[PDB]
């Protein structure tokens, strides 16, 4: 994959599984366009988002939705959506993972980036 | 301060000092409407953003400059800016702080709300 | 203060207040010493640990107390403390503050270092 | 695999590749006790670290080697090691992955249990 997001609870230690996330990226008018979207797998991780040509270069945006993954615990989050903006391929042929690592009020991001 | 954000170096353990912070507001348009601006103090700290009345109800962004942040160790990061967007919900005025421990190419961020 | 220990609560977004604190330095035979200790302000902070004279050259290591800090959440933690190891003043004075983000399976801490 | 342990990079953004790990287990007289070691592959991944028999109820501690690794950014960090403390199985038996995004002065650190 040219593009995959892992999401983990840090709350019980555990995958985040059956959790929504979309994927925009910025277009001419300064808009937010709809890229890709899915669920997570039972290991946290969301595969198959784009093709080498689709993921031309630009800024792009991943939100993970968090809006009620925390209701049985008892608490509302800080927000309805954990987000990272990235910037990609000013430079070339390269794949990215974007790994998450979630709490109510903290989140923890890293972009890993390789070149094939 | 019903908002205060403050910024620290992961790389070199110091605080982030000097560095450009611009606040927006989501609006009608569901476009971002500028809402206040400063620049980090030498405990890197950022106090006097905004007042009790102006700070209604609502979703808000934080974004933090960090294209030249890095330049002199050589490293050019995952993007120009750090973003943290957080809603102030109920009833009911609380006070915020955003604390944001950045490195080129991961950030922490937590959100601390009293009252 | 020389040394300075600050703990935010992750999981609710507030200060983690009242709760207990051990410092320790390393010995010659490599035990750990005990070196100070206290409890944590209503804004999650630990003042007045050491003195710039008793606050030597060599290597500490800093426990917070987290057992049944979450007991209410209905959770048990990854670990029955949350610790970080630092190398101390190589050079001149320094002070320090060690910052720590905590969830019951994951944290964040960062050492603040600066020259008076 | 009972115990794995991952290593990223989070200044140049990509895995921490061939670093040595160490793990012990908190012996009889209170000090610690070698138990595992490795180093990591080219997906900051470490397997193979032990098997069920071995990996009994008990307090462990994960040491990364940092001594070297960001001399030639021109920086010293922290500390020579990152640790990760965890107690086991508690539980048990589960299976347990450790994973750390490191800077020099600082670092995050996730345990992910699984049955
Ligand atoms: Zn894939
Ligand atoms: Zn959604
Ligand atoms: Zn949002
Ligand atoms: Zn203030
Ligand atoms: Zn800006
Ligand atoms: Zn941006
Ligand atoms: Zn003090
Ligand atoms: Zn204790
Ligand atoms: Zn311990
Ligand atoms: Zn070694
Ligand atoms: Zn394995
Ligand atoms: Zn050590």
């Amino acid at each position: 994959c040219p593009l995959m997001v892992k999401v983990l609870d840090a709350v019980r230690g555990s995958p985040a599984i059956n959790v929504a996330v979309h994927v925009f990226r910025k277009a001419a008018d300064d808009t937010w366009e709809p890229f890709a979207s899915g669920k997570t797998s039972e290991s946290g991780e969301l595969h198959g988002l784009t093709t080498e040509e689709e993921f031309v270069e630009g800024i792009y945006k991943v939100e993970i939705d968090t809006k009620s993954y925390w209701k049985a615990l008892g608490i509302s989050p800080m927000h309805e959506h954990a987000e990272v903006v990235f910037t990609a391929n000013d430079s070339g042929p390269r794949r990215y993972t974007i790994a998450a690592m979630l709490s109510p009020y903290s989140y923890s991001t890293t972009a890993v980036v390789t070149n094939p």
